[PDB]
């Protein structure tokens, strides 16, 4: 029955979705591991008797590219329409990402893209805001915005992190940005935080005439992340920040119909995402993982960068935040979110890599300063002016006092 | 103008994913070609600033067109783009709105329209359709039985109660308001639904057999839907909605809220005759059937081959078997053939149009001469006849009720 | 039991409603076609056994009137108001013009007008602006409003969408209009064309010191609608627009409710009305149709015009204004809404037949401007300066290169 999943002269019509895997098989042929796939994917297995039901055979997913890739195999297959409960990315995942990955038929198994096509992604929004719609709101017309967590990433009381905050708003930080695991506790509980830090966060505006925002986590079990979600609203917040990997698809999509209500961005944490993104031979890309946090419609979304302390390898990165940013019918474009050992010295190489559409994640550089936060904060604003100015960063610290020293 | 033959190309193949409609026409002043892509263009994009990418994806073609009769018939294909998917009333404003009152056709009818597998999907059809009906009311083979009484306005509620309890009672399976009768001080729909299935309850006990209540909840929506929860709540399985009159918008909601209650819809199709009737010009019967079937109304009015409605059996025939036909997921419905129909014709009417059929047959009934409780043992027996092969003259033998029918009936002509 | 129905010495009372059919008979004589009219649109026959019911008898309707009319004939046919339901137009129009359209006694059938009684008539608000309302909130006391629909009709984004609105009202515009057809798609939400289009609107307002409104399209299954009319208010618009004949009358009657509560009015497109309003000798008049829904409460409605691209028989067109914008009782009048290839150098004409007191809906004319979209509404609003102040095109056309360039 697994080879019936397989014609490698079929040419799929525009209506079909189609899934590439990596794969190596593990005692059969590569035809006989692909049908697997396939067959595993959709309908299963069945010709015997009892009723073959209506829809099954319109239903049959169909292996139709099958070659040779290093130690392995690359497979693409066509899944009809007819398997799929459409708005449900959860219900796409459990066909396509789900018990194929425990086959004992397959040593590896690794899904690498997808493309669905108009039938179904016509059912999904995509980003709220995205980042025209990010640009807009926070009043930033060209540069790549800013953010930071604060250092340590834990154990601060409300009064505490309202300092902080202030000074790096001031000093010219866009984005606070909360840990992903810095949610609700004793010493720092949500609601006591919101009603806070959007204070704090009003007076800068009015005292800088620059728009800041709360990247504020409100990751946690639907119904409590709900409500966070609506305090930030009420506070007058645009953003909210969610762990997706942990959180998960389910909660996500809901969540999407919570922030179109109450027109709030989300910025997606994808801590956790590298149990099963790392391994190159098995697990889900974070190019896929990308492709459908966009569909639901994430606005922004960490991806990682160049350099030696985050390391990060140029292509893989590259690929992920062309797409984020590419024409993709009506799903707005998702900022890539750059952290990883940033700071003011690396901006100008960031930005000639990766272009000026991101938001630059630079804890770090930012807390570590020997003259504060807010020093810390006016220096990678200026690293970044120069870096779109053309000025050459030893030229602009001759204006610049925080850059000087940040680059010493 | 030459932009009007941009929408015309007679070699294109339409993919599986597009929608097609059929339109009858005939120019006015411009040539055939020039008329079809004015249809095409005005019920898709129609025609200095930047023609979006959109635009051009989402234009629609003919792609045949062929002289027929006095006029022309042209197929057109819409990319799926076009339309606002879950919403027909979308759909209908695209390819029957304007498209009627332009200047360049002297005559256009939507014939019959075609939408692919990822249009349809969105729609769920019947809830019951023929096999829901055909369990909930417990008849798994011979046609339903419908009256509605004579005549058609002023009863109190105690009067129609007793005219109900003598339908049912003899046989009826289904009592069906008026299209027109509704609500009144002195028949409240209120009052109507709190006694009718009392009576109904009543004639179920009796008899063992499941009687149900076409009623009207037609109105503006909020009414509708708070008369179709009283139906819900007092055991209704049925409502019956006058589609035509109260339009597109309100019968696709009324459908999520029968999906709710658990209701049947049985639909009237009061108005239609104002565009489905002109062979040249409108909206054919069977397109609305169509777009019916997707909302999913369980049962609808059709047409029958009888004395009085010498209705046209060819066409009645391609509606019901396109009611009745396989389409996806979506349920078959019900015909209900009315129009003159009394005892006698039952033996054509299911020669000619087969056994899935709701026979609504309320003049031959209420004027039977024993009344009618008479007038419904009658229909029955004739109908039984009908379906075991029998004679109408030999069963009448057995039933003093069909004799009687059968008798006045040859004495009351010509 | 048809001639029962006869009477045509019969003088009707002030409560009874009276309706004015058209049409030709079949095989029968003209009275008992008329007759058939009657019974069918009242209680049917009877008068056998089996119980008479005790209000058939006052609910019987009677043709009064019967003449000759070219190749048919007119009846007008009294009604008691015990025949309905009040306030439901809906049931009325099953009455009346339902089952006998198919009656095969009638070669055609065609109603050409109704008039309800003051006990009928006073359980309807009529529109809840009409023309004195309207022009109050939009801050237009004495000229034509104009509108236009942008071209093409389908397929902008909503940014696109957002910049061609913003010079339309910009350049003097009082009403962008969605096409009939355009409702909410993947690539132009509702949600977020509401969001957008009204931040655009208040733009245009403060900047120009004109009042600005939205013809958006609400079109859809009733919960949708409401849903949407709902957005609209809550955004700040104070119009609507509804197809209503594609929508129906069950569906408009409820959404006069909910445009009571939240302070819209409607704007009525009549799209599909052709297929029933066109043939002279079968089907619903537009006058009709116009009554029903002016009854209802829409506070404009399209009726067309008089040039050749729209071409229109001037006497019908006429009529339907006239009632329209006619004193009756407490229903307030309506604005016609004038489209058809109309353009600046049609205002003059179009303002002397039909007056000062329409909506003129000139899309084509001011999309079409060889300078753009914003010159071409600021060339229809000097055409209708120049009509209303008596000034001759071309010598407006001196002061004013917009129309200049149009009138070529």
């Amino acid at each position: 029955w697994y080879l019936d999943f397989v014609d490698l002269n079929y040419e799929p019509g525009r209506d079909e979705l189609i899934v590439e895997y990596y794969f190596e098989p593990n005692g059969v042929s590569p035809e006989e591991a692909a049908g697997r796939i396939a067959s595993e994917s959709s309908i299963g297995t069945w010709t015997t008797l009892w009723k073959l039901p209506e829809m099954a055979k319109r239903s049959m997913a169909k292996v139709f590219y099958l070659e040779k890739h290093g130690e392995g195999y690359i497979a693409k297959i066509a899944y009809p329409l007819t398997l799929f409960e459409e708005g449900s990315l959860v219900q796409l995942f459990s066909a396509v990402a789900g018990n194929v990955f425990g086959m004992k038929a397959l040593k590896n198994l690794r899904l690498l893209d997808f493309h669905p096509p108009y039938e179904y992604l016509r059912h999904f929004k995509g980003p709220q805001f995205g980042v025209q719609g990010i640009r807009e709101f926070m009043g930033v017309k060209d540069r790549p915005l800013t953010a930071t967590v604060p250092k340590p990433k834990m154990g601060w009381s409300v009064e505490e992190y309202a300092e902080i905050a202030y000074e790096l708003w001031s000093g010219g930080i866009d984005l606070l940005k909360d840990d992903e695991n810095f949610t609700s506790f004793p010493f720092n509980r949500f609601e006591e935080r919101v009603r806070k830090l959007y204070r704090v966060r009003d007076r800068v505006e009015a005292e800088t005439g620059e728009t800041k925002e709360y990247l504020i986590n409100i990751t946690g079990p639907v119904n409590i992340m709900e409500k966070r979600a609506e305090m930030v609203a009420n506070e007058g917040g645009q953003y909210v920040m969610i762990d997706i990997v942990v959180a998960g698809w389910s909660a996500l999509q809901y969540m999407r119909e919570v922030t179109e209500d109450l027109g709030l961005a989300i910025h997606a944490h994808r801590a956790m995402h590298a149990a099963f993104t790392r391994n190159p031979r098995h697990g889900i890309t974070m190019l896929a993982l990308a492709k459908a946090a966009r569909m639901i419609g994430v606005d922004q979304i960490h991806t990682g960068t160049a350099v030696g302390k985050m390391a990060g390898n140029y292509e893989e990165i590259k690929r992920i935040n062309d797409f984020l940013l590419s024409k993709w019918e009506h799903i707005r474009p998702v900022f890539p979110v750059a952290s990883g050992g940033l700071h003011p010295g690396l901006m100008p190489e960031l930005i000639r890599l990766f272009g000026k559409d991101l938001v630059i994640q630079a804890g770090g550089g930012v807390m570590g300063h020997p003259d504060g936060p807010r020093a810390g904060a006016k220096a990678l604003r200026d690293a970044i002016d120069a870096a779109i100015e053309g000025v050459d960063l030893d030229e602009k610290a001759k204006s610049s006092p925080e850059l000087k020293k940040s680059l010493r």
